[PDB]
């Protein structure tokens, strides 16, 4: 019982606001919907599209490295709105 020191919250939500304006370039925004201590949840949208081809490469890519760079998770809800793409 250390101390309600800047929680997973802060952390997330700090390096989440920093990393958006890259996310938008190429992937899209991020946002959190919950907090847990495993069955996290959270909303990805880059704009709206329909059938997603590269949004779904780059969830799987995102997962990974947030498991990788915080292993201990059991699930993860990362819904996203949408975000079609150019061409290709």
């Amino acid at each position: 019982m250390p101390t309600e020191n800047p929680t997973m919250f802060d952390q997330v939500a700090e390096v989440i606001e920093r990393l958006r304006p890259f996310l938008l370039r190429d992937g899209g925004d991020c946002t959190l919907v919950d907090v847990e201590d495993g069955i996290v949840k959270l909303q990805l949208h880059g704009a709206c599209g329909t059938c997603p081809s590269s949004t779904i490469t780059l969830k799987a890519g995102i997962e990974r490295a947030l498991h990788e760079e915080v292993p201990g998770v059991i699930e993860v809800e990362q819904v996203f709105l949408e975000h079609h793409h150019h061409h290709h």
